[PDB]
DNA sequence: GCGCACCGAAAGGTGCGTATTGTCT
């Protein structure tokens, strides 16, 4: 699953909660300013705040004060229940290598879609600069504790353009993109994990499952899937035509807070959750 | 954006809207 989130002033804290190697930059635009490897959460806030720190000017100064300023842009993929549930509770490390290449790879056709503008003499030109500043953070458990393997790439506002200078980033080109881009790490991971020796389920709607874990068994593992279930039937509302804000309230009104939480013994949980729920790992 | 109004200063820049699968941000 692909999801994006243009994030602003109001989720500079969000963003910044998010932080091998479970946050890694990448990007063309992260090489130009010397970025590489694991994220630095220093400079990665005020890349937020838009201040490329080499002692250059700020950014996005022309933003209207009516206007909410910016900070970037979330794509957050997360990996199909069963996958989650092979990689963190029967533990195959390989797995989240899977997970991790399918995101990087997505990613770098996002970078060939990012574009900005130029205005020359009233004339304005969409550029495509073809370079990102993204922080990824990789996770590995829901609202609800589940397994839940999924990474927030954090596309930062801003890329460089063929004339050297640095602009807020036209998102367009990747935004109306996300469906697709979905359905580029849908299938990069498949093809990753088909090299492990997994077969895949598919489901005619593009998503696919670890042919040996079934429903029941995934369903065990989705507690929030069943919040929002019970949210649509407890309003008495259809699932499959629910307005967008009912959508929202349906998944908002019942999420929970992240929390506090012993790995190790939630591990454990899940290990004996599986049994209970009759998966055979293999 | 379906080009505007408004920001800063570069006869220049930005938000805005965009999005809509599920494992459920």
């Amino acid at each position: 699953m692909l999801s994006h989130m243009v994030l602003t002033r109001q989720d500079i804290g969000r963003a910044a909660s998010y932080y091998g190697d479970a946050s890694e930059w990448q990007g063309k635009g992260a090489e130009e300013l010397g970025l590489s490897g694991e994220v630095d959460s220093k400079r990665f806030r005020e890349l937020l705040a838009g201040n490329i720190g080499e002692g250059h000017r700020i950014m996005r100064s022309a933003t209207r004060q009516d206007s909410k300023e910016r900070i970037g842009l979330d794509l957050t993929f997360s990996a199909p229940k069963s996958v989650s549930l092979q990689a963190l509770v029967a533990g195959d490390a390989e797995i989240i290598k899977a997970h991790d290449r399918a995101v990087a790879r997505t990613l770098e056709q996002a970078e060939a879609r990012a574009q900005a503008r130029q205005k020359i003499q009233g004339k304005t030109r969409i550029e495509t600069t073809g370079n990102l500043v993204i922080g990824k953070f990789r996770h590995e458990t829901s609202r609800e504790r589940d397994p839940q393997l999924h990474t927030h790439a954090v596309i930062l506002n801003m890329t460089k353009r063929s004339d050297g200078q640095w602009r807020a980033l036209k998102n367009d080109e990747i935004v109306k993109a996300t469906r697709y881009l979905g359905a580029v790490y849908n299938a990069e991971l498949a093809h990753e994990l088909q090299k492990l020796g997994y077969q895949l389920r598919y489901g005619k709607d593009g998503n696919f499952d670890l042919a040996h874990i079934d429903r029941q068994q995934i369903e065990g593992f989705s507690k929030r899937t069943e919040q929002i279930a019970e949210w649509y039937a407890a309003r008495g509302l259809d699932p499959n035509s629910v307005s967008l804000e009912q959508k929202q309230a349906a998944k908002v009104l019942s999420r929970a807070k992240k929390t506090s939480v012993d790995r190790e013994a939630l591990r454990a949980e899940w290990q004996a959750t599986a049994k209970e729920l009759g998966i055979d790992f293999s």
